[PDB]
């Protein structure tokens, strides 16, 4: 079976829920984060760990597990 990890987007009081492979690049989180919320991918910066998320690497890369949460931060492309 594919694995999958249940993540939590935090912007302010805002928050929302995808669900995404671990082998999955940061860019393909971004358009799942997009469908769930609307925010062009352009405008997304992603936060976890203190570290700016780059679209060419993996979200297992950075060790998000099932359930923790990436910050958003909507920016200029």
């Amino acid at each position: 079976l594919d694995m999958s990890l249940n993540i939590h987007i935090k912007s302010g009081q805002d928050k929302w829920e995808v669900n995404v492979a671990p082998e999955s690049t940061v860019l393909q989180f971004k358009e799942a984060i997009n469908k769930a919320n609307g925010i062009p991918v352009a405008n997304q910066r992603l936060i976890y760990s203190g570290k700016i998320l780059k679209d060419d690497q993996t979200v297992e890369s950075y060790h998000i597990q099932d359930g923790h949460s990436v910050h958003l931060v909507k920016s200029q492309p």
